[PDB]
């Protein structure tokens, strides 16, 4: 039964974006709202597909009434909840399930303050008698931004969903959007699909039964912890986290899962901005974190570099075994011309041990990695050759000179002599350190594959998830070589 | 009320709703609105906008 849920909504959206393109995250991102009794914000310039959206959001209910109307400056209550004469209402707000209000900043004080008893209480002083408002979908679209000290305040921050809508940027995607055919005002959802009342009324209280796993509140209380401390970073309520939990339950709930999946947190990327200062802000911290602390891609890296740290300590402390000759080659030349060793070592970027450490710029180091196309240079010719500290960093110079046993010495600033030791042909401690973060990589990768399909998520933030686990799996498995 | 009869082509008539048969819809005046007024939404949907003017030939005006 859980299971069917998200065939049926995945359908239901397929035809309503009939019509609107590049209009995806817009279209799911309300219908989320309708069957949850959210809200949902549109910015951007008239003439967007802006009023579309909501008028084909009513064909989603059987009985469902729209109501398109647009707040002037000389706005008056009679002409938005109806006349009175107790109150003429027949189809206008207070009986209605989907309301579009466009310009909503610049309305007056009595149809702002009745808007937002609305909302939390959902319901309407009609003279003397109080009655519900049945309203499952509020949309409300402008063109800029309200004061950052006025009255208008108080209805922005209530709602829920902020989306910044725009013009059409792709080439292919505008010939088949100037050139449509499909009549937008007509019914392009099948009777099969539509939702009906008493459909409404039982999902509503199975949103709130959804459980809280304690892996997902570790990032929800580590998002807001960075929030804070950040100067340049919108300032987020305790309403605009507890109406967040809201949309994001019915997000697995409509999917086919019964608890909160991490993969829900992209929904947040288009609630906590508020302004264009806001948006490339809120969109970075994010990103971090669903590709970092999400599928624990950073906590992985933290814990594959102690692994490469101890192989390297175990590896330089058996360096005693397997040391380092130099052959030699005859020849007429004025000057002692080296040889390295033949097929026992090809690589170009290779490594070299060192048995006692020394202090270079400063600094520890346990490896030299040296460079096979300037170390012929160096023991033929001669003269000076560089090379990088701990496999990082730039080609430092070296004091790097032969010995009377044919072996390489490093000194220091203190003419230290330390014999360099190539790494031999894994341990048994470092094999089962990394096959348990290995174990780990796959158990993650796994749980992405099963929530990824999910309809109110947008497809180009599914190439950044899989490229950044791919890239923790491709650096364990360079380890185990 | 006269955004709706050119999207929806329709009108509410109290409770059930009707089809306009518009064909052509003509509006002329002799200002501009403002650049931040509840009247630039009309303006936006009207595709075709001429700029008529008095006659400026001697024989067109005889
Ligand atoms: N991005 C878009 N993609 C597809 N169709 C669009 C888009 N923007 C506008 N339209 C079409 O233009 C028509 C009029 O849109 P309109 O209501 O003027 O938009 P807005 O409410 O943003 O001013 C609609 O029927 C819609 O199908």
């Amino acid at each position: 039964h859980p299971h069917l849920l998200a065939e049926r909504i995945s359908r239901l959206s397929s035809s309503l974006e009939k019509g609107l393109y590049e209009r995806s995250h817009a279209i799911r991102l309300c219908l989320l709202a309708a069957l949850s009794g959210e809200s949902v914000f549109l910015l951007g310039p008239p003439g967007i597909a802006k009023s579309l959206i909501a008028r084909r959001l009513k064909f989603a209910f059987q009985n469902a009434r729209a109501f398109e109307y647009l707040m002037t400056r000389f706005s008056t209550p009679e002409e938005v909840f109806g006349p009175l004469s107790e109150r003429l209402t027949s189809g206008y707000l207070p009986e209605a399930e989907i309301v579009f209000l466009d310009e909503i900043w610049k309305a007056g004080p009595a149809i702002l303050n009745t808007l937002l008893t609305a909302i939390n209480e959902r319901q309407f002083r009609n003279g003397a008698h109080v009655e519900k408002i049945p309203m499952r979908l509020l949309v409300a679209a402008s063109n800029e931004l309200p004061e950052a000290d006025s009255s208008l305040e108080a209805l922005y921050d209530r709602m829920l969903i902020r989306l910044w809508l725009d013009k059409v940027q792709d080439k292919a995607n505008f010939r088949s959007m100037l050139t449509s055919q499909q009549d937008e005002n007509d019914n392009p959802v099948p009777d099969a699909l539509q939702v009906t009342d008493e459909e409404y009324e039982r999902w509503q209280k199975e949103i709130g039964e959804i459980t809280l796993p304690d892996h997902v509140f570790e990032l929800i209380f580590m998002l807001r912890q960075q929030l804070d401390k950040l100067p340049d970073a919108p300032y987020v309520s305790d309403r605009r986290w507890k109406k967040a939990i809201r949309l994001l339950q019915a997000s697995a709930f409509f999917s086919g899962r019964s608890a909160v999946a991490p993969v829900d947190l992209i929904l947040l990327k288009d609630c906590l901005w508020y302004d264009a200062q806001s948006l490339n802000l809120i969109q970075q911290q994010i990103d971090v974190l669903m590709t970092g602390h999400a599928w624990q891609q950073q906590g992985m890296l933290t814990r594959l570099g102690a692994i490469v740290q101890r192989h390297l300590q175990l590896q330089q402390q058996q360096s005693d075994k397997t040391a380092l000759t130099v052959i030699r080659l005859g020849g007429i030349f004025s000057r002692r011309q080296q040889y390295q060793l033949p097929v026992n070592v090809t690589a170009s970027t290779l490594t070299l041990l060192l048995q006692k450490p020394l202090k270079l710029h400063d600094m520890e180091v346990v490896h030299i990695s040296f460079e096979r196309s300037a170390l012929e240079q160096w023991l033929s010719k001669g003269g000076e050759i560089r090379g990088k500290l701990n496999g990082i960093g730039f080609a430092q110079k070296l004091n790097l000179e032969v010995d009377s046993a044919q072996h390489l010495v490093v000194r220091d600033v203190s003419l230290q002599g330390s014999t360099l030791a190539l790494p031999g042909s894994l341990p048994g401690e470092i094999k089962q350190q990394l096959e348990e973060l290995e174990s780990d990589w796959r158990k993650q990768h796994a749980l992405f594959s099963e929530q990824q399909k999910c309809l109110f998520i947008p497809g180009d933030w599914l190439g950044r998830i899989e490229a950044s686990l791919q890239d923790v799996g491709a650096q364990i498995r360079q380890a185990q070589q």
